[PDB]
């Protein structure tokens, strides 16, 4: 129960994997993802090595109470992660197979400024304290590093599973840190996204078009304001933003565009109706007839202004 | 402390049974369940092999931390269930008898396409990792696979509670794994849906195809727009569908449609005002006349053929 | 740490009773109650009879883990209750008086037909698993079943809170299970029902019927779908019903008659109208004046033969 | 160990004290706060008496193990507190003084009947069961009743910690108990709730009010029921109420009034209308020029009564 | 397991720091932050002082059971933090160096009077209860504390993490306690707040003040009315304050503002009308044209005192 002893001045390496059982709970509002995997640790102590020979056993089995185990943790954890001890495994040269069952709730940044057509890279972070006697350094088992094929997130399409194989080695309270950067590489499926969000929303601001279709005042007021309460209305029920990003999404301009756009038709309407009541309907008509193709024209190529500017 | 040595080099079959004392907590959105069961294992261990005569008792009873028992864990959970070992047992011939209470959040995935019509397979995942020793094998005893006859799940009708008796076998991390499939069948009890979302939903629509009978292009945009806002408000209300589900389910398409028609309707009275202002009230007059037979018969038959595609 | 022997072959006897201390978190849509009680405990166990003499002691004191307790749990709990052991004394003939102080969440189906007149009798279920060596039986000690003076659920009435006397003894995975029904009778507090969701619904239907006091259609159109918006809104306010309920309640038809009488309102409407456009005032005027007794009699009438039907 | 023995025949007195370090997340709908504070103890075991000359210390620490000390629970809590002893001091007479941290969930019932301007009398009742030994009383050390002076509840201004030095001593289950009441005195911070929630509400309804200086139809149907509509979204927006109250509220008469005005509102607006249709104008004009007056009167003096009904 | 005694009467100074690994789920509702973070802690146990020529090692490792460690605890915490124990090292001299890895949901009041534009200081409180034979005094070790360059939380800038170096020395329950006070300075990064909030919600005021270029009253009673419905129901989306919060905010006034333009409007709309029916079109005409220029200047000009008054 002290950390196995150099053979020269070496650090000690502890070789890592992670292997998904379930990835579950992807908050978009938190941040936070909830992960059930295995964690695989191997290292070696010299103390525990063995004659295959005298001993009868080809492999020793230890308690974790027994033996030397390294203090692995995560950095980016609500709270640490309940762990339950699988197996531990001595080869007849000292060579320690620890694997664990977990889950953990992790807490991985999201950048929704291309949502729903967005990918995401989400981490969980493996750290080592080095300790008194020697330095402890984390390394990567790609045979150890995988996901089960079963493994879903629903609305994303899980990509892959991988690590960074170089940690991140350096200096904490006077100590070494050697970090493990794991990444889950998830892009979202944005189909039911068109039909269920995108073309209502569209369909009501067609709506409000055709005031330009009308010289009643008062149908045209009802037309503009009743869909602006059915726009707000529907980003109500669809609810497609989560408590407001800090910073600006596509969709988030689009639909800033979209109020700006209710707005606009509100001015024609009054403009058109001023004209009208003021013995000028040359300019109030050429005004409407105008409105008919400049408000699509305006909208379809600020679009693709938008797209191109994100994408 | 050691699993039990292998007669020839047969791999150890450990016969699992699940008995549901309590099925709740069926969330569609986190497509998780909560269950409270019996979990029974059994075993034979030579080593705890007695002669009754010699001996004296029927079965010999033993505390957890006394003998060897497999690890057995579930795939698909939250976090490693809670359990109550209830009773450990041994038979003269070492057959160990295993039974423990527990209680897990599982998670599985739930197919919305044919909702509220839908059936639901909920699976919960047996899972046994072998030991450097011997291998182990899960199996199934129909004796103790059942269910309580008060297990409910409430808006659902539960058919059955089976197992797929053969396990799947397979490699993970280097070492043999035996997989058990237990089977929750349910069925949706859809008949509230009717008089509570489809029929108040149906006239809300219906009372927008008033505008086929009147001329007055502001009731008739008062009508179309106020029902739109109305529907709109209808499935705040009604909360029928989950966070956007990735994939289209058939409630989804009825409703796409919903929101199709009240564009389209939209339409036709901004068309027939049109041309009665545009002095051509023959032409207006012929379409909402056409309008008022062409809307329902349309919807009624794009609703057949969605009734088929999903069924 | 095994079962008290029998004198003879008879069963051993627990005598339990629940003490409610707080009744707490009742969740309609979960169907789930949360609570807080005494579970009291009483068998003999001869192997621990003393002389008081000898002792000097006349009852004594012992810690759970020093004696064999039975293994009582709930069948209906989310998770097994956390429980903390009040007292264990023994007394010289060897009768064990256990006590324990538990809180837990209980699953119990609730009836919502006739809402919000209705009653429940929610149910706590008490269960002990039979051993190799003897049948355990579980009895009620009447002495020790009750509930605090203080003890309230916010807008139910407690009636009491009884026990089964007579335990359901069954089979089970072939050994016998002892379980008992204890009973805690609520009836709901309807009140401010009437003033706070029955009247203000009834105002905006009333409101809706003006329409047959007046020719204008633009009023009318108005009149009627401006207060199906405000109902649906109201409802959204009031959230009178949980996710739907699998089956029709009592609020939930008179709802579904709240619906269909602002559809048939805008039928009227419509018939008025198209009637007075295409000529006809007097079959219009006469349609109009029919419905002003014809829909709040309609409504009065439907509303007796619901309640009739629910009660 | 057991309980102390008695000098003549006198109960054992636990003298308590609770000092509040945190008070938080109190939840109305609920009627449940959470608590974080130090609970004191104190009482004579002559067991534990010594000689400071002969044992070189004027107090003597043990832990909790090593000594009797009273099973002090908490009536009202969720579950059971979790506890952290802090400190075990004995004096030479016996005295011991114990002291720990605890956190809880506690429930204690609140009164609506006169919020936002409500006060409240939150509930922690302390509770000890005697044993077979000796009878054990609980008393209060005012000198370890107390609270930080930085605790706080958002919106609430905390009067004072007290406890009723008086315990309730009853018989439960053979055995007495000993129970007391400590009071956290609360009052409702009012202020923001008049421009937050009543002044807006009442512009809503005032805008109801200037259909009485139109005879307008369609514009006064448009008026009242479009701020009737406006009203109910306000509210959905403020949620005042907490999910529907068993008992009538004071705000809860205020805004069943204003439904009851928002109907009588329409009733006039119908008459005036009418009268007007059926050529009696100068009955229509008298009526709506009362209505100026009669609506802010009568709303006016109903608040008055309703404002004395309640305080 | 006993405080290390002192050389003369001096109190023992535990040296503390914090260091910032993760910091998550700031709620500005409940006012709470949850914090993953190193503790450590520096004292001088001369009990503990070694030689290290006699010993072979330059630091000795010890078990948290094994050795006296002060009794520190956060003051304003939910709960008591999880603490894991890293690391407890000991040199020649006596002097600990205990290190530990906690989460935490720590209770800080926010001050949301200039929201969002605001800067909130987030407190810890470390606090240490003084003991029978000596008296426990906290102090900052400024080496070891700290933040994670990676730390965030989102919409908001971590400016610093520091502490107050002078402990808090007081008396409470007849002990001295010495308290320590950590501050996260984070102010609010809200760069979308302009469009996402704040200009659609400007737009639909200003679309009410189209009602100054009409004189038909049914669409000013349209535009007023439908607006304030589209400004609640936006607000209703954004939901931009938590639970009514007991002071006013400067956001509070603003909103507060703008349900009063929305009757100022209603009173001119209304004003307007009279005159104009009450055959007086140069007086109505003459308010209507003010109200052009009155409405912009006097919201623009209150909007800078309000502005002026909160910064
Ligand atoms: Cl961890
Ligand atoms: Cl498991
Ligand atoms: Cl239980
Ligand atoms: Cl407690
Ligand atoms: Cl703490
Ligand atoms: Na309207």
């Amino acid at each position: 129960v002290s950390p196995p002893p150099p053979i020269a001045d070496e650090p000690l390496t502890v070789n890592t994997g992670i292997y998904l059982i379930e990835s579950y709970s992807l908050d978009d509002c938190a941040e936070t993802f909830k992960v059930n995997a295995f964690l695989s640790l191997s290292w070696k102590d010299r103390r525990l090595a063995f004659d295959p020979v005298r001993s009868g056993v080809r492999v020793k089995t230890y308690e974790p109470e027994a033996i030397w185990i390294p203090e692995i943790r995560f950095v980016n954890v609500e709270n640490a992660r309940d762990a339950d001890v699988v197996d531990i495994s001595v080869s007849p040269d000292g060579t320690v197979q620890y694997l664990e069952r977990f889950s953990a709730r992790v807490l991985s940044p999201l950048d929704f400024r291309r949502y729903p057509f967005d990918s995401q890279t989400l981490h969980i972070y493996l750290i080592v304290r080095s300790v008194d006697t020697r330095n402890i350094v984390l390394a990567v088992d790609l045979e150890k590093v995988g996901k089960n094929d079963d493994v879903f997130l629903t609305g994303w399409d899980i990509e892959s599973f991988t690590a960074v194989v170089k940690p991140a080695n350096f200096a904490l309270e006077d100590r070494l840190e050697s970090k493990l950067d794991y990444q889950l590489r998830i892009s979202r499926q944005y189909f039911s996204y068109i039909p269920n969000i995108i073309l209502p929303m569209l369909f009501i601001l067609f709506i409000s078009w055709t005031a330009f279709w009308s010289t009643s005042y008062e149908a045209n007021v009802t037309l503009v304001v009743s869909t602006l309460i059915a726009h707000i209305a529907f980003n109500i029920l669809v609810e497609t933003n989560c408590p407001k990003t800090p910073y600006m999404t596509y969709t988030g301009a689009i639909i800033f565009m979209i109020y700006l756009f209710y707005f606009v038709a509100v001015i024609e309407v009054t403009v058109q109706h001023y004209l009208k009541v003021e013995s000028q309907p040359a300019r109030a008509a050429s005004i409407t007839r105008a409105s008919r193709i400049a408000f699509p024209v305006v909208f379809l190529l600020a679009n693709i202004i938008l797209a191109f500017l994100f994408f």
